[PDB]
């Protein structure tokens, strides 16, 4: 599924991820935009062999479990098909874990290089919350 910038805001919304950790709505739906431009299907792997999947692209190195990223964790229990879903639930219940972690958003790449230190509130302008 690729959700609309408002109907992603409200799921994530819905699923407590506003100002969760300290991290504004926006700077969820700013994530999603950049790591799969709001696309549920959306993988993509990286250098190390890992693959990131779904709309907030959660990583098989250490989050799900893939079958083919050797050493990794599965430290979300869930195979990484699940967050592929259109239904967000398993990646939002993951993003919670990793946001939780000590690093923070910083774990998400697009997040840091894009998000970080912008306005991120502009991502939720105009979106019924
Ligand atoms: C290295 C650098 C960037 C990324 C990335 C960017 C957006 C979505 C997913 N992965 N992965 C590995
Ligand atoms: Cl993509
Ligand atoms: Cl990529
Ligand atoms: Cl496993
Ligand atoms: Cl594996
Ligand atoms: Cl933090
Ligand atoms: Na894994
Ligand atoms: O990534
Ligand atoms: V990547």
């Amino acid at each position: 599924k690729v959700f609309g910038r408002c109907e992603l805001a409200a799921a994530m919304k819905r699923h407590g991820l506003d100002n969760y950790r300290g991290y504004s709505l926006g700077n969820w739906v700013c994530a999603a935009k950049f790591e799969s431009n709001f696309n549920t299907q959306a993988t993509n792997r990286n250098t190390d062999g890992s693959t990131d999947y779904g709309i907030l692209q959660i990583n098989s190195r250490w989050w799900c479990n893939d079958g083919r990223t050797p050493g990794s964790r599965n430290l979300c229990n869930i195979p990484c098909s699940a967050l592929l879903s259109s239904d967000i639930t398993a990646s939002v219940n993951c993003a919670k874990k990793i946001v939780s972690d000590g690093n923070g958003m910083n774990a998400w790449v697009a997040w840091r290089n894009r998000c970080k230190g912008t306005d991120v509130q502009a991502w939720i302008r105009g979106c019924r919350l």
